[PDB]
């Protein structure tokens, strides 16, 4: 025929009310900056060489570590509005979003401000075995104080997601491309890799100047990785 | 005096309630990509040569054809949320938006997945005679399953429109500019034309990975037009 | 043997001919098969089915049928491709060839070879159609002239792609090019001389520049 009618399952029945609660109440406003990823690609080149056989370190692992350290400098991006109490947290719990064919479910990486890179890289892979094959506990994917969502593996340059209702921030990462800049070369130009980031704050707990300094710290760690020490 | 008071007519009285219904209920989220338009400009150069006198083919005609073919590969961007039934359509009905001095009215191009380019180009022009001179039937501009809105004729690089309430997607096209890329030239760089596109999905029926593949197909047709066959 | 004798006695056949430059089709299917790796393969007998279905829309009198009181004019192109089994000559039907793309037709021609050669056809799958393409270029035949199906008004007949040479504006004076010889066979009761000569003027024009198919 012309149109085909499909009933609604119980997974999307629950998700569709979390989305409508989030957009009606929370006054979103967006921010943007682009990050030079030229020095991360030379660090993970030789960290994977010294760490042969055991594990592998990806570019989505430096982003989880740099986000947990930047929330300690500016702690207002780690809060929650509870209509009477701005609950300020001291523990960073990054909820990485991953995409299954069944939907969009977010495993949680607890205590991301004390763990090293190799401990996180074996947590992201080991929770892909849990989430994609349906072995999650209800306390393993519900919670957290922050959220990173990545769509750079599909070619998207920018997007702007929807904040989890108790949380105040979310991140949104584009795809790493190849641009060129004016330099002090004899030619006049160099080539460099770039990456476009889009924060999405809650305006009730995060002002304009506060969230603009979160992206000033997040840019500074990923441009020189030695500063993470 | 200081301020001048104007009453509200019955055209903007109806539009202002469609807008407020759309933003309150639908949880929008945005996406973006840029498209190389270097090979479309060499096809419409010599299609207008072989089609002398009769009609003229514009760059806003390849976009209507590439959008109707991309909805067949990824059919979830062609649905509708009806609070109990996700009505999935099999017929693509693109509603092109045009701007009159009286307002913003959207003529409908029916069955855009079977028509050729010359049939669409004589439908867009012939509906400009209908819409701008006020000869539309109520079933000629109300309906459709998709929407393309173009503002590249004013210099806007990016924008993000508002979805029609029954529909799930909308498109938003910037203006074709002239950038330059690093190449394998002896110099090191080439010059190319680009164009910036901004999708705006409904998050209740379209996930993140689904809408990111719609822009992966839409980019692929307009970069090599022979793939449309 | 009774369908053949009915066809030649009643229908007053007359033949037509033209040759088509296939130089630009071979550069399109070279890079369509590159972008379509693994899934399917696009042959030169697939552009001919698509160009024939589009040319019947420009000149609709080559798509009719004589019924002795009514010239039934059709609006739906149903090309009946003829294929050769060891059991005989049977014609699977490709329905609605004027809206389908090239990859949809190429997976219909192969999938009906599984049906027809292995004997799994329904009687409504090979009986009908409004047009007929018959190809013998895989045996070296340059020209032939087939027999029209009795309700239908046209048939096509394709030769083998050879290599000729033409006078050009070269410094040498000549270039080399690939050619292909086509032979239409009309029914003179519904198709005149000037009408069928414009069908081959459109069929030649699509296959010489494939971008015109859009």
């Amino acid at each position: 025929g012309v149109f085909t009618d499909i009933p609604i399952s119980n997974i999307r029945r629950v998700i569709a009310q979390r989305l409508m609660q989030s957009k009606q109440t929370i006054p979103h406003y967006y921010l943007s900056v682009d990050v030079n990823m030229g020095e991360v690609l030379l660090v993970r080149k030789e960290l994977n060489k010294m760490l042969e056989g055991r594990s592998k370190i990806s570019v989505n692992d430096f982003i989880i570590k740099a986000s947990a350290l930047a929330c300690l400098k500016v702690p207002e991006a780690n809060s929650s509005w509870l209509d009477t109490v701005i609950r300020q947290n001291h523990v960073v719990d990054i909820s990485v979003a991953v995409s299954t064919p069944a939907g969009l479910i977010t495993p949680i990486v607890f205590n991301a401000h004390i763990k090293g890179l190799e401990t996180i890289a074996n947590d992201v892979v080991s929770l892909a075995t849990k989430a994609r094959e349906g072995k999650l506990q209800p306390h393993e994917f519900q919670g957290g104080t922050f959220t990173i969502s990545n769509l750079g593996m599909f070619g998207i340059k920018n997007f702007s997601a929807i904040i989890n209702p108790p949380q105040a921030c979310i991140l949104a990462v584009g795809a790493s491309e190849d641009r060129l800049f004016p330099a002090d070369n004899e030619k006049g130009f160099d080539v460099a890799s770039m990456m476009s980031v889009t924060l999405s704050c809650d305006h009730r707990v995060v002002d304009g100047a506060v969230g603009a300094q979160w992206l000033a710290e997040f840019r500074k760690y990923l441009e020189k990785p030695i500063t993470m020490l």
